[PDB]
């Protein structure tokens, strides 16, 4: 039923645009992009056409009744030009699940990743190689019913979209609100899905942590103040725990957390290393206060695609400013990180996480 | 800073839809009304034929949500006066609801006005028989060109209309598992964002794959009574203190705010027959008074279908006969027929606004 790779129709641009000579995040567009389109036939072919705008119908349930996701995953071009996904076999499982919450239609992970990697290959002259820049790759699903109802979709709409980009100076450390009133997400919920509805609402509460004199928001859950996430960036702290034994620590997938690509590979790289324990565990914000006051956190950090891996320096709790010694220990794990991320990432060492273009 | 009225483009429609049973927000009428933002501010605002809208792939409206609608209803009297329902409470929310997604600001009856007068070229649209109705669907959403998480630049407001038939005295049964959660204190689920609806989809598959027509929205520990699929939640009871009995959840953050469940609010209030209250509703509560005969009526609230019955609720595996059949339902169909009176200008009332 899926729509197939082998099926992939094509129509190069006419209007090719000049590269960038600057890379803001997520506003400069390549020439090309894929499309499929849904009914009650099931999936059209798959194409690859110009960048161009999409024509929705006034009541489409995209925009009524936010059925919509998305998928955000890197592409990075190598000294000998040859061009990588990272671990996108990730992405294609997190977006299927994603699909299935929002009862959209299912597709196949591996005609999609190809279909992915013919569209990158068509611009791969957009994938950027400087040091620090990448290609951002962004899937998108969404409903397409014109219908007012609030209903499972009979019509849906599969796109991609691809941003030369830079960094998001990727160890330049920030400053956190951490205040209980705002939630992220809830046991039960959606959290743990990549879906649109779970980021508009939280524009806002960035608007409050700015005015507040903040970065970026540590998104708390629960009685005892656990944290969860920062901004869009999963959180980890390395320290030694209460037990007197060294550690890195991110919270466990308990339904509130979305299941990073680069959390899971931080996670795999440590444990591979062995020189420390790693865990998944419920972190709250009274062992951070005890161990900041002990003297037993060394680092504080988040992880994603657009950013890396992100130094933590302060966070503000309760009207008072916690000073997190991140950049006092280095960092030297998050440095250890993001030298071993890029040497996988553009081909220095050769590894299986690497998804040839 | 608003858009005005004053410079509204009027684009009449070359090519016109035959018109029409009507099945709900399936069928739309010939024209539409558009307003552009940017950093200009607001365009001018347009009447326009029904048509697709235009977006740039990376609009915020599709990858982040940022989006918001509204339905409220017109309604058409004999001699062919259309009316409003509470507009003005429409636009407020409307209003509170941009704010909370950082889209921008507008003058509440400017865009009143706007309403009203697209309603007015589609005016023949508006259905007369009875329990008809135009449904109106204002939105306002996000259109900014990045992938950047951020208060969009650009944004785009468009009205759309439906004519309607019932959807209005038919008893539904409600799916309540503990399981299934619409909103959280400290979320979203008292504004009416898109966000609050998708993921509802596959909940409301749940509960007819078990039997039930709508879901029954519980919170918390004590499995409260929160809300009935997009309708708020009545129950008409004697109390356990003796006394007879209006009750529905308050809005403590896990509640839509709706027009009707304030209008119902309202009227009960003002007949001062009983007492009329906004307190939380447990299922625990609600067990022992099914048990002891002290429920006379259970219903739904909300702009699509008025105001309906239930008949029962499936709680896990217990299926619960609710009687609200067998007592009438004597306020339902109190309010029902006042609503009515109202809505079609049988009796005149400054709740209907004259299109
Ligand atoms: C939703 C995926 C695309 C995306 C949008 C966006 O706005 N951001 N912002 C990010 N990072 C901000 C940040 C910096 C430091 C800390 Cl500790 C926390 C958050 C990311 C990422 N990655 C991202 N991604
Ligand atoms: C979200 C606004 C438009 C809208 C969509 C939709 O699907 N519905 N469904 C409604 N009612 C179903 C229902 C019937 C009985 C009970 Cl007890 C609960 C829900 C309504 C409405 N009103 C509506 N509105
Ligand atoms: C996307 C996302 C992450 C992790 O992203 P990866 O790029 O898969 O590592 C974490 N938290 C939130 C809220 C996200 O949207
Ligand atoms: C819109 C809405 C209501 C109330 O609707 P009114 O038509 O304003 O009475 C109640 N609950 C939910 C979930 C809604 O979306
Ligand atoms: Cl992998
Ligand atoms: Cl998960
Ligand atoms: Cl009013
Ligand atoms: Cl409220």
């Amino acid at each position: 039923s899926s729509f197939k790779a082998a099926d992939l129709q094509l129509e190069m641009t006419q209007k090719p645009h000049k590269k960038p000579g600057p890379l803001v995040f997520g506003k400069t567009f390549t020439d090309h992009m894929l499309m499929v389109e849904w009914n009650d036939k099931g999936w059209g072919q798959p194409r690859i056409q110009p960048f161009q705008n999409l024509t929705l119908h006034p009541a489409s349930s995209s925009l009524h009744y936010s059925l919509q996701l998305f998928e955000g995953m890197k592409a990075f071009k190598g000294k000998d030009q040859q061009v990588r996904l990272f671990r996108p076999w990730l992405n294609m499982d997190r977006m299927l699940r994603s699909a299935m919450r929002l009862c959209l239609p299912s597709f196949d992970k591996l005609e999609l990743l190809e279909c992915i990697r013919r569209l990158i290959e068509v611009d791969k002259d957009w994938v950027p190689d400087a040091a620090g820049t990448s290609l951002y790759v962004r899937p998108v699903l969404i409903g397409n019913e014109p219908s007012l109802g609030v209903s499972q979709p009979t019509r849906a709409l599969l796109f991609v979209i691809l941003c030369p980009v830079g960094a998001y100076g990727s160890v330049t450390p920030v400053s956190l609100l951490a205040d209980p009133a705002f939630i992220r997400a809830w046991v039960g919920g959606v959290g743990n899905y990549k879906l649109g509805g779970n980021y508009g609402p939280t524009v806002l509460v960035q608007q409050e942590a700015l005015k507040r004199g903040c970065e970026q928001v540590l998104w708390l859950y629960g009685p005892d103040h656990q944290l969860t996430e920062v901004g869009t960036m999963n959180i980890f702290v390395y320290w030694t725990h209460e037990d007197g034994v060294l550690e890195l620590v991110t919270p466990p997938l308990n339904g509130v957390i979305l299941p990073g690509v680069v959390r899971q590979s931080l996670l795999d790289m440590a444990q591979t290393w062995g020189e420390f324990r790693v865990v998944e565990r419920t972190i709250t914000m009274k062992q951070l206060l005890r161990a900041l006051e002990e003297g037993r956190v060394r680092e504080v950090f988040g992880s994603g695609t657009a950013c890396q891996v992100c130094p933590v320096h302060r966070i503000l709790y309760k009207d008072r400013n916690l000073h997190i010694p991140t950049m006092e220990n280095g960092p030297e794990l998050i440095l250890r990180f993001q030298k071993e991320l890029k040497e996988i990432q553009y081909g220095i060492r050769a590894h299986e996480w690497m998804f040839p273009v």
